[PDB]
């Protein structure tokens, strides 16, 4: 039971995140456009991509100031915490 919505980043405001990805050294870059009211379930779906896996054992980034993991992936929570430019390391999957 589950039903596909689209994104309301028609109404509300727009953010992008650029994420860099270790895993793909073919492109690491992948840039996620969610509203800044949209659910992180938006991040989610292009976030698996980025991942690789559905799993959180990759939800090991890093921010420039440090510790930088992805909780709640809300646009707002990550916006203004590690906003664009925030690298992605997988957990258990490098080896």
């Amino acid at each position: 039971m589950s039903q596909n919505e689209e994104a309301p980043a028609r109404s509300g405001g727009k953010v992008t995140f650029r994420i860099i990805l270790t895993s793909e050294r073919s492109q690491p870059f992948r840039v996620i456009s969610i509203a800044e009211e949209a659910p992180l379930t938006a991040a989610l779906r292009f976030a698996a991509e980025e991942f690789g896996i559905a799993s959180v054992d990759s939800m090991a980034a890093t921010t420039k100031d440090g510790t930088g993991i992805n909780p709640a992936q809300t646009a707002g929570n990550v916006f203004m915490k590690y906003g664009q430019e925030i690298r992605l390391i997988p957990r258990d999957r490098v080896g």
